Order: structure tokens, then C-alpha cells, then sequence
């Protein structure tokens, strides 16, 4: 009935022009909490179908999340009709990507835990990208009914265990928020909080209990008593969701001036940030796109947020970064389970758009050209693990090409790099198990049967001293520049990491951020670049055509950052400083290709001047094991360069915490189970880069730059200057 696909589009395209009945809402948690389930159930108890969500064959053959899927519902709540905005998130720490872009899309955060688990690794990880989003999160604990039936616990001690689990995301979000900790305090009492099991479509509150008349003894009865469809009856999981949905998570009246204060270094009172504080349809398009992905029939679809203007077939937009208007095709939104086509979408909604050819992955859509974009999607962690992937049949080289560049536009948490000269391409990402499934549909979706070779890890180049100046030189010699080098200190690095510093930032608002992180305040007012993970300082002044070269210099930069000259490796940690210049008067002798070079060997010979070394990624491992099987567990980790970080006995288990090298940790899978005899439970998250060993340098490069068919020798700095 409510879910008629016909009576859907009217109810949702009426819904859609009225932000105050919307919410955008992300289903997130750690793997095998219930995140589908409860979207699936929810979905069904609303009226929309009749696990539905996991699309992908895949995702069915492996009961795992692969992709972030998108829909909505349409819900009442004090006689008012709602739309609800669903994304339900991956939980596999490969496919965090997926989390970090749906994140962007939504206001509101469904943190789902498993109530016999309780929090977990990646539980802190969603709710830390909820909040950095300005995101607001509600809890729904799920598997009540596990707790009920194989803990037979009673009404006061499965309560205690409950409140634990409340208490401990509380405090997650206090260390994470402490100065928005009341406004975002999870309150059982109020109703910010759920219990229930997706799997039997029911779920209580507190608040909703105290008026069912059901106390916490009945559910333990109806469980009991094998009578969970009665429980279903009483408690609607759909109806006791849905309402903590609409009752506190927020509108996008509500959210939009909140999540512009993090997303957007634009000021809110320009056009533009008003227009989108107001969720106004008249104004400039201003749309945010989250996700790129391929339809059978329409293309490529391009899924964003809209925070201000409307859309149309037809309607022109400029895409950040480019040149010209892209016009739209087709505009569309979810609509229970289906993404429809519509004749117009409006400010508030998440929406699905063709025609954009030069979209992007964390593009800024807009009817200015000179909109201030919106900040990158930036993922917690980069990519790790590499294999090359090359066609078995030479009829789909060229094919193989488009694929793994189409591949890594839709995830930008893998990294592609084509070799059309050999054809052995490179793909990097966060897992074996994110590779092995790139690699799985490109056979089963694109019909091109490749082979990938052995993983790899992918490691950082950084230095270790300072060094400098150094001076590099155009080819023509007409153009000099002056460069220092040294680590970043970690507080400045975090900044970067985390983006909490910008160039788009007022100067007044990056220096004090600085300065307070410990940067003096020469090198804070000096700083003119900030790249995902280096920072370029400008210390000169008065020198004249500068400021139109600094482009071309900061080109070299990144040129350098891409891969380092010791091995080619991405670079990190970085602080360049431009201490002096000289430059041409005539801009005929200082254009890119007598610049770029002079910046790139620069800053490549101070590289290997300060102690230029290799960093390797490091995993926090978590181990879950029984007593008896603790040994086996403890050895299986140390054995793979492992240190243990932490142990906790919690009852007749022990949760071991510890770190291993990724290019330590292949076939951990099978190795801690025989090791366990099946009883380990592991996760893992990632902890960082961390230096070589200081006699394993040069093996290091060397097998790298075998690797990569680089000359067998160690750079040294007269490589790249000259007098
Ligand atoms: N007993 C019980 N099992 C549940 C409940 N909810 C989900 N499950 C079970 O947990 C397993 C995982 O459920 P699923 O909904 O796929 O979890 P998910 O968090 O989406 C998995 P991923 O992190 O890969 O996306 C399934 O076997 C499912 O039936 C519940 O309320 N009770
Ligand atoms: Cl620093
Ligand atoms: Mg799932």
C-alpha cells in the first residue's frame, strides 16, 4: 500500500519541497552489527518492499556490505508524513571508503551496536567520522535477543550491560566533542536510545515502554517463550525506529547551517551560505557530489547532497576545478528502494543526477563558476597494499585502461596507476579483500579476465633531519629557488591529517590554529600550501613575479609528493620551506617547463639531504580470544613483528590489542584460526607509518626500486642539481 511505487513518487516528490519532513540519515557500525538487517527490516516495516539491501551477488554470496546503497521511506509521526533518507554503510574496514562518502551525504547517524559485543573498533571510528561531518548520531542496540537467550540474562543484569554500552559511547563522544558533549548526551530516558533485534523486527525504548505498558520482564518472556512475532506485534522495530529517527535526528533547516561549518570554508553569510543555511530551492545550485557510480541503462549517475537550488533536465552547472558548464540529463531520487527519475529536485535532498561528464568524487556542483568548492572527502586511512593487474587477452588492453580508471573515480580509496608501455598496472588499496573484489567484478561486470599479482605494501618516503638551503635551477638557469627541509612537527602533521587547517581559511583563523599546535609565527604566516600530508612555507618577501610563479612551484611540489626520490614512494611528514628566489623578469623564461623542473630537483636533492628514509603502515590488531586459546593467539601475532599493545580479561576471555606491519599480517586469516582452533575473533583497524629499521633501508629501497624497474643504484643529490 503506503509503498506503491506510483503512490511513493507522489508522497516523496511531494515530501521533497519541504525540508522541515526530511531527514538524511547514514546506517553505520562495526561489521556484523545488524546495519542491513535493520535497514531491510525498517524498509519492510514501513511499507516499502515486501536481505533486500545487498544488492550485489556478492554481498548475498558473502553476507558482507560491499557498497553503501541508498534509500528512503516514508514514515508518519504525529499525524505528519515524513521522507527518511537511508544510506546503509559497508562495515569491513576495506570498504571504510564507501562510510566516509555517505557520511558527507547525511545529517543524522544511526550508530547500530551489537549488544553482546557491545563497542567496538570500528564502532569509534563511524561515530568519530559522524561527528568530524557534524553529523548527529542516535544508538539502536541490536542482538537483544542474543543477549536474552544465550546469556539468560535477567531484567536487571542485561539492563546493566545495556547502560554500559550507553555509558561507553558517551564517552566516546565526549573525548571526541567535549564542547558540544550536553547538546549530543545520549539519553535512554528521553529516547536516543533503542534496544531490539532487526532480526525479529522488534524494539523497545524507555520512553516507550513507560507507555506500551511492557516492562523489560515481558521481552524476556516473549523470547523465552519462542513468541518474538507476538513481541513483533507489540514493539514494532519500524515504528519504535522511525519515531527516534524523526523525534532526534535532525531536519536540513535544522542541520544544513551545522554541517556547512565543517564542510565549507566559505562564509556563511555570502549568498551562497545563506541559501544553504535556508535549504532555499531559489537560489544558486549548490551540490555536493558524494558518489560516482555506473547505471545499465542511464550511465554514469553522479549522488550528492543538495544544500541550495534546484535541478532540472536541461539546467547547466559548473564542476570545481573545470572549465566549462556540464548540462543535466536526468535528475532523480530514492524512492523506497528504486532511484527514480523526476521532472525537478530541490535543496535538502540526497539526489542522483546524469549527465555531469566532469563530476567527480567530492566535486562542488554550482551555478557560480567562482563558488567556493566544498572540502575534499578525505577517508580516515590511505591505501596500503598494492598488486599489478594486467588484461590475459591483448583484444582488452585498451578496455582494461578505461575500467581501473573508472574503478578508482568510484572509490577513491583505491589508487590506479595505468603503464600503457607494458600494460602491467598498478592498484593500490586499503586490503587483500578490497582487491580481491575490485578484481572480481571487473571479470564479472566488465568482462575482461585479468591477473594480479602477489600483494604488496605500499610504503611512505619522509626525511628524518633538516637540510638546506639548497638551490635548484631552471633549465635555462635564468630562475634560482632557495629550499629547506625538515619533518613536521606531529601536532602540525595531525592538522593536516585531519584537515583542520586550509588555505581557504582567513589567515587570522590558520595562524592561530598554528601557532597554538607550537609553529612559530614566521613559518604560520609563511605557510602557502597544504597537501594531504606536507606543507609548502613561502619565507621570502618582496620578490617580485612570485606570487604568479608560486603556482608553477608548488606543481614541483606536488610532483615530488607523488613519489619521493629514494624509491618513488608517495611522500609524507614533509615541511618545505622557500628561503630565497630569483627569478626572470620576462615570463617567457619562467613558465611551467623552467619552473616545475627547478622546484621538483630542489626539493628532491634536499630530500636525500635530510636523511630521506622509508616509513612502513602498521595495523592495530584486536584480538578476541577464550583463555585457553590465548597462547596460540599471542603467538600468531608476535611471530609476524608484532607488539602487543594492550590485554584485558573480561571473564574467561581475553581481548588482545596489538600492532604488526600489513606487510606482516597476509594469511593472518587462516593462521589465527588453526592457531585459535576457530575460537579468535579479530578485527583491525589502521594505526599509522612507522620508520624502517635503520639496517634495512637499502634493502628496502632496493627491492622497491627492483620492483619497479628503477636503475639499481641509491639516489644520491647530484642527481637532480647541477651547477
Ligand atoms: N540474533 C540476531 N541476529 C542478528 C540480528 N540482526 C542481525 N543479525 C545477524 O547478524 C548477521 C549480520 O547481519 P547484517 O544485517 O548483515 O549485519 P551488517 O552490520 O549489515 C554486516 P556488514 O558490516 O558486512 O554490512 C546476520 O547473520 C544477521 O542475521 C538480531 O537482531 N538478532
Ligand atoms: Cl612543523
Ligand atoms: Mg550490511
Amino acid at each position: 500500500g503506503m509503498g506503491r511505487r506510483k503512490k511513493m513518487v507522489e508522497r516523496v516528490t511531494t515530501l521533497m519541497d519541504k525540508p522541515e519532513f526530511i531527514r538524511n540519515i547514514g546506517i553505520v557500525a562495526h561489521i556484523d552489527h545488524g546495519k542491513t538487517t535493520l535497514s531491510d527490516n525498517l524498509l519492510a516495516g514501513a511499507g516499502m518492499i515486501s536481505l533486500f539491501m545487498d544488492f550485489d551477488e556478492e554481498e548475498q554470496k558473502r553476507g558482507i556490505t560491499i557498497d553503501s546503497a541508498n534509500v528512503s521511506m516514508v514514515h508518519e509521526y504525529e499525524g505528519k508524513e515524513y521522507l527518511i533518507n537511508l544510506i546503509d554503510t559497508p562495515g569491513h574496514v576495506d570498504f571504510g571508503g564507501d562510510v566516509t562518502r555517505a557520511m558527507r551525504a547525511v545529517d543524522g547517524a544511526v550508530v547500530v551496536v551489537d549488544a553482546v559485543e557491545g563497542a567496538m573498533p570500528q564502532t569509534e571510528t563511524v561515530l568519530r567520522q559522524a561527528l568530524r561531518e557534524n553529523v548527529v548520531p542516535i544508538l539502536f542496540i541490536n542482538k537483544v535477543d542474543r543477549l536474552i537467550m544465550e546469556l539468560k540474562l535477567t531484567p536487571q543484569d542485561m539492563q546493566i550491560r545495556l547502560g554500559a554500552v550507553i555509558d561507553k559511547i558517551n564517552k566516546l563522544i565526549k573525548g571526541m566533542k567535549p564542547d558540544s558533549y550536553d547538546g549530543l548526551r545520549l539519553d535512554a530516558a528521553v529516547g536516543k536510545v533503542a534496544f531490539g533485534s532487526a532480526l525479529n523486527n522488534w524494539a523497545i525504548s524507555v520512553p516507550f515502554m513507560k507507555k506500551t505498558g511492557i516492562g523489560f520482564k515481558e521481552v524476556i518472556e516473549y523470547c523465552m517463550e519462542d513468541q518474538q512475532q507476538k513481541l513483533a506485534e507489540r514493539c514494532p522495530l519500524h515504528a519504535v525506529v522511525n519515531d527516534m529517527v524523526i523525534r532526534f535526528l535532525p531536519n536540513p533547516v535544522q542541520a544544513q547551517k551545522e554541517r556547512i561549518k565543517v564542510i565549507w570554508h566559505g562564509d556563511k553569510g555570502s549568498e551562497i551560505g545563506k541559501s544553504m543555511a535556508n535549504v532555499d530551492p531559489n537560489g544558486k545550485v549548490a551540490l555536493m557530489i558524494t558518489d560516482i557510480s555506473t547505471d545499465p541503462h542511464a550511465g554514469e549517475v553522479a549522488t550528492g547532497r543538495l544544500f541550495s537550488g534546484t535541478l532540472e533536465r536541461g539546467k547547466e552547472v559548473y564542476i570545481s576545478g573545470m572549465p566549462n558548464p556540464n548540462r543535466i540529463q536526468q535528475v532523480g531520487l530514492f524512492m523506497g528502494p528504486e532511484r527514480i527519475e523526476v521532472d525537478r529536485i530541490t535543496a535538502g535532498n540526497i539526489v542522483a543526477v546524469t549527465g555531469l561528464a566532469d563530476a567527480i568524487v567530492g566535486s562542488t556542483a554550482s551555478t557560480d563558476k567562482a563558488m567556493v568548492p566544498f572540502e575534499s572527502i578525505r577517508h580516515v586511512s590511505e591505501p596500503v597494499v598494492t598488486v599489478a593487474v594486467e588484461a590475459k587477452h591483448m583484444k582488452d588492453l585498451p578496455k582494461l585502461v578505461e575500467v581501473l580508471r573508472q574503478v578508482a573515480k568510484e572509490d577513491p580509496t583505491l589508487k590506479v596507476t595505468i603503464n600503457q608501455e607494458t600494460g602491467e598496472h598498478l592498484l593500490a588499496g586499503m586490503g587483500e579483500l578490497h582487491l580481491e573484489i575490485v578484481a572480481h567484478r571487473i571479470q564479472r561486470d566488465k568482462h575482461v579476465e585479468i591477473t594480479t599479482s602477489k600483494p604488496l605494501v605500499v610504503y611512505r618516503e619522509t626525511v628524518s633531519a633538516h637540510a638546506g638551503p639548497v638551490e635548484g635551477k631552471s633549465p635555462n638557469r635564468h630562475n634560482r629557488f632557495y629550499i629547506e627541509i625538515e619533518p613536521l612537527q606531529p601536532a602540525i602533521f595531525e592538522l593536516v591529517r585531519n584537515g583542520e587547517i586550509s588555505m581557504k581559511q582567513q589567515e587570522v583563523e590558520r595562524r592561530d590554529i598554528l601557532m597554538k599546535a607550537g609553529m612559530s609565527k614566521e613559518e604560520a604566516k609563511g605557510i602557502t600550501h597544504i597537501s594531504e600530508n606536507n606543507i609548502f612555507i613561502d619565507m621570502t618577501k618582496g620578490i617580485q613575479y612570485l606570487n604568479e610563479t608560486m603556482e608553477l612551484v608548488l606543481e614541483g611540489f606536488e610532483e615530488v609528493i607523488k613519489g619521493g626520490p629514494l624509491s618513488r614512494e608517495p611522500v609524507m611528514g614533509l615541511k618545505v620551506k622557500l628561503m630565497d628566489a630569483k627569478l626572470h623578469e620576462d615570463s617567457i623564461n619562467r613558465g611551467p617547463a623552467q619552473v616545475i623542473p627547478a622546484s621538483r630537483q630542489a626539493i628532491q636533492a634536499a630530500m636525500l639531504m635530510a636523511g630521506a628514509t622509508l616509513l612502513e603502515p602498521f595495523q592495530k590488531v584486536f584480538i578476541h580470544v577464550p583463555q585457553e586459546q590465548m597462547g596460540g593467539a599471542m603467538r600468531e601475532i608476535q611471530g609476524r613483528r608484532g607488539a602487543i599493545l594492550d590485554m584485558k580479561t573480561e571473564g574467561d576471555t581475553t581481548i588482545i590489542e596489538a600492532k604488526a606491519p600489513v606487510a606482516q599480517l597476509f594469511g593472518f586469516a587462516g593462521d589465527i584460526r588453526s592457531a585459535t582452533e576457530g575460537r579468535a575473533m579479530w578485527s583491525t583497524e589502521f594505526l599509522g607509518f612507522e620508520p624502517i629499521p635503520a639496517n634495512m633501508l637499502a634493502e628496502t629501497v632496493m627491492g622497491i626500486r627492483q620492483r619497479k624497474g628503477l636503475k639499481l643504484e641509491m639516489p644520491k643529490p647530484s642527481d637532480f642539481i647541477s651547477p
